[PDB]
């Protein structure tokens, strides 16, 4: 029977990797799952037969100490990253998160079998800074078409991931790039669908209009997204499959959309007046909801939420980082080929994963 450890269980993907492995159904079931993180277990981590462990992965002492015992890991599920002012410091930090991880699990499982990586689609357009300013290849990404000549973390600890299974016979890897995720995770750096989710609920207490923060290409042009659990079913899939060892997989809903129709689900199932994407205007939620932490904590005590504080279940500059600029599509094509037909209803899972927030009684 097969061992999972969940790197970043608290995580968007993490969560739904510790809720789907434990599943009687799941592929090489039944699952034992170890789940690494630092904070302590949160309410919506609470009711899953998870090995909660808690460790940074940055600090080598507390990852020797923690995983060290950890002998009968057969699968590592690496969901996590680390955010810093410039992409080389997020080179650093990140490569040493996956190394500290890699340097214990290695020597001390003897039955590891595969490790899987979660990097993302900003493989393919570079780093937060540079996205719409450098020659990338054409839409839609290929995996296996040659790197951007800038620094991506993601470059890095490929690099590195190749380098450490090596130290083990049959050892085998693969990485996994999914587009924005939609899932659930109020403890995630970039949920977009909670941020969505807070700002129309804050627009429907105000009796203001759910106004659209971005620009005229996510409005009407075309976009993607990737559900969260459909990530999950992509890790458990090549973690389990010997026709997909040993290489990298696009993990997308399968499905395109515009944020113009995406915008009136939002709306009808918050209460609040559906607005229009207003030209020559820019918004940022990053700036219309400075200063507003009251108001939320009005919604929260006004709707009897779990308590909540606005800067954990909203991150706003991502939600602004997504809308301000065009979505370029991946393609499913390797991954398909390869036996993967999963997918998802792009807009029933928007509508899934709201009501999936409100189900934990995170927004109204
Ligand atoms: N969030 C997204 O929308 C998004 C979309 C595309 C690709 N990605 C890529 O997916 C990978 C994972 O992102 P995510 O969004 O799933 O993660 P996340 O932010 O949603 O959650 C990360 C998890 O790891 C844990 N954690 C964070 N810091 C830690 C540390 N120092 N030590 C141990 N654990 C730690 C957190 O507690 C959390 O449980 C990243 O490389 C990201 O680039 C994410
Ligand atoms: C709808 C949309 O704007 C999305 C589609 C492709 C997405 C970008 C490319 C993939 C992506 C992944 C990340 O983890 C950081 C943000 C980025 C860089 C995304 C920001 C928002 C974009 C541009």
């Amino acid at each position: 029977s097969s061992v999972a450890l969940i790197v970043g269980v608290t995580g968007i993907v993490g969560n739904s990797l510790a809720e789907i492995l434990p599943l009687a159904d799941t592929p090489s079931g039944p699952w034992k799952v170890y789940g690494v993180a630092r904070r302590p277990r949160p309410a919506w981590n609470e009711d899953n037969p998870i090995n909660y462990i808690r460790c940074d992965i940055s600090d080598p002492k507390d990852t020797q100490e923690k995983l060290s015992p950890l002998t009968d890991i057969t699968h590592v599920f690496y969901v996590t990253w680390a955010n810093r002012s410039t992409e080389v410091e997020r080179c650093e930090a990140n490569g040493k998160m996956l190394k500290n991880v890699l340097d214990v699990v290695i020597p001390n499982c003897p039955d590891l079998k595969h490790i899987s990586l979660q990097t993302g689609r900003k493989h393919y357009v570079g780093p937060f800074e540079l996205i719409g300013k450098i020659e990338t290849h054409d839409p839609p990404f290929t995996e296996d078409l040659p790197r951007l000549k800038f620094d991506n973390f993601y470059y890095t600890q490929e690099d590195l991931l190749f380098e450490e299974v090596e130290k083990k016979e049959g050892l085998t890897w693969s990485v996994h790039r999914p587009g924005n995720i939609f899932g659930f995770s109020p403890y995630s750096m970039m949920n977009l669908v909670g941020t969505l989710c807070v700002y129309a609920a804050i627009c429907k207490h105000e009796g203001k209009v759910l106004r659209f923060p971005g620009c005229k290409a996510a409005w009407d042009g075309y976009s993607d997204c990737s559900d969260a659990d459909l990530i999950a079913e992509h890790h458990i899939w090549a973690a389990v499959d010997p026709y997909a060892k040993n290489e990298a997989f696009n993990v997308s809903n399968g499905d395109v959309f515009k944020w113009k129709h995406f915008w009136k689900v939002l709306a009808e199932q918050f209460g609040v007046e559906c607005g229009e994407y207003e030209e020559g205007e820019n918004l940022k939620l990053q700036d219309l909801m400075k200063g507003k932490e009251p108001v939320w904590e009005e919604i929260v005590r006004e709707n009897g939420l779990a308590s909540t504080n606005l800067e954990d279940v909203a991150v706003w500059w991502f939600s602004d980082a997504v809308l301000d600029i065009p979505c370029p599509l991946d393609s499913m094509n390797k991954s398909k080929e390869h036996g993967f037909l999963g997918f998802r209803n792009s807009k029933n899972s928007f509508i899934s994963w709201i009501d999936k927030a409100k189900a934990y009684k995170i927004v109204p």
